[PDB]
């Protein structure tokens, strides 16, 4: 209980990037992304209380064998995240996420967040999936997908606003007693 050891982990996402760093300072624009990625620790305070954060991003390498499970992952809550403005990225949640959780035997709280929200699919963007008649999916169809097994909850955050973090700060919080 000394420390909280959490891992973040999103299908893809091209602004995964975007989405820690707005964290850190605010940087959803990201206009210009860091070299080598390098992990950070913060803490927050809570009544009097401060606890540390550790924070895991995947940067690359894989091929390096790294093996996240060490055949006993010590991490004790596990985040995802994904994009509900297209539609191979929605697929990609049960396709390769789905099956691809048995690694990890699911024996912790799971947490299903969804990011870039108020965009829902800006006008510029409709228009191109038009021209394939492929169409955003709503989050309703996509909470179906984590009550499916035995997913503990689910939110909705806007990185574009500071109503984001807000959403997921609160909730961040219940895992820490965890």
């Amino acid at each position: 209980m000394q420390t909280i050891k959490c891992v973040v982990v999103g299908d893809g996402a091209v602004g995964k990037t975007c989405l820690l760093i707005s964290y850190t300072t605010n940087k959803f624009p990201s206009e210009y992304v860091p070299a080598v990625f390098d992990n950070y620790a913060v803490t927050v305070m809570i009544g009097g209380e401060p606890y540390t954060l550790g924070l895991f991003d995947t940067a690359g390498q894989e091929d390096y064998d790294r093996l996240r499970p060490l055949s006993y992952p010590q991490t004790d809550v596990f985040l995802v995240c994904f994009s509900v403005v297209s539609p191979s990225s929605f697929e990609n949640v049960k396709e390769k996420w789905v099956p691809e959780i048995t690694h990890h035997c699911p024996k912790t709280p799971f947490l299903l967040v969804g990011t870039q929200i108020d965009l829902r699919d800006d006008p510029s963007t409709i228009e191109k999936l038009a021209k394939n008649k492929q169409k955003p999916i709503t989050p309703e169809t996509a909470e179906k997908l984590a009550r499916d097994l035995k997913a503990v909850k689910y939110v909705e955050c806007s990185a574009l606003t500071q109503k984001g973090l807000k959403n997921v700060f609160d909730e961040a919080i219940l895992a820490a007693l965890e």
